[PDB]
Formats: C-alpha cells, sequence, structure tokens
C-alpha cells in the first residue's frame, strides 16, 4: 500500500502480463522437480521462489518494503542461474525477464 510497494506491485503485474509471456512463463509457478525428473533440484536450491509465490506474498501484505520484494524476485533468478547450465534456454529467458525487472525497479520513486 506504500508508494514503493505500489511500484513493486506494478512491476509484478508487468512481469505476469502477456507483454513478457514468451520468456516469463517458466517463472509463473514453482518448479515441479518431481514432474520434470529433477531429483537433485531441492538438494541444490534451498529456497525456491517464483512469481505466483511473490504475488501471494504481495496480496497477503508479507513484503514490508521494496527491498524485501526485490530480494524474492532476484532469488527466483539466482536459483535459475545456480541450477541450470548457462546455455539452457530457461537461463536466456531468466536474463531477459531480469532485464525487464531491473530497468523498471531502478525507476523506484524516492
Ligand atoms: C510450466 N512448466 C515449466 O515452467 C517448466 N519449467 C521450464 C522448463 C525446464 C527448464 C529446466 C529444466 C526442466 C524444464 C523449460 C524448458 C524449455 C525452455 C525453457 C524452460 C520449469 O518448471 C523450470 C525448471 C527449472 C530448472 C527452472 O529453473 N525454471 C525457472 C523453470
Amino acid at each position: 500500500l506504500s508508494e514503493q510497494l505500489k511500484h513493486c506491485n506494478g512491476i509484478l503485474k508487468e512481469l505476469l502480463s502477456k507483454k513478457h509471456a514468451a520468456y516469463a512463463w517458466p517463472f509463473y509457478k514453482p518448479v515441479d522437480a518431481s514432474a520434470l525428473g529433477l531429483h537433485d533440484y531441492h538438494d541444490i536450491i534451498k529456497h525456491p521462489m517464483d512469481l505466483s509465490t511473490v504475488k501471494r506474498k504481495m496480496e497477503n501484505r508479507d513484503y514490508r518494503d521494496a527491498q524485501e520484494f526485490a530480494a524474492d524476485v532476484r532469488l527466483m533468478f539466482s536459483n535459475c542461474y545456480k541450477y541450470n547450465p548457462p546455455d539452457h534456454d530457461v537461463v536466456a529467458m531468466a536474463r531477459k525477464l531480469q532485464d525487464v525487472f531491473e530497468f523498471r525497479y531502478a525507476k523506484m520513486p524516492d
């Protein structure tokens, strides 16, 4: 409800919008490790994060400030960079969506 959290909510809506769906879709929901046969995922990634979890936390007023919101969005990208080989298509899509995030996050009102 704070001005900075309104900015964060706007960014979240954009990341979930059809505008970015071509590269955002792998980040919409938690990685289903069992479904994908990624039996090492939860051994390598101790704190999973995804946009549906960020959305639930925003709706529940879990985030007290913009910094806490940004930490979860960057955790989501960091998990992807940690688990996947750097030449995987999902890493290319992470880099593109993080570019969208970082450039708009940088326009935070003071
Ligand atoms: C709706 N279903 C999905 O989102 C499937 N996916 C992505 C899916 C995939 C990527 C890697 C391994 C196994 C499937 C993939 C394949 C082709 C190109 C782009 C992504 C995931 O769950 C996934 C898996 C991992 C490890 C990850 O870091 N992220 C961010 C998402």
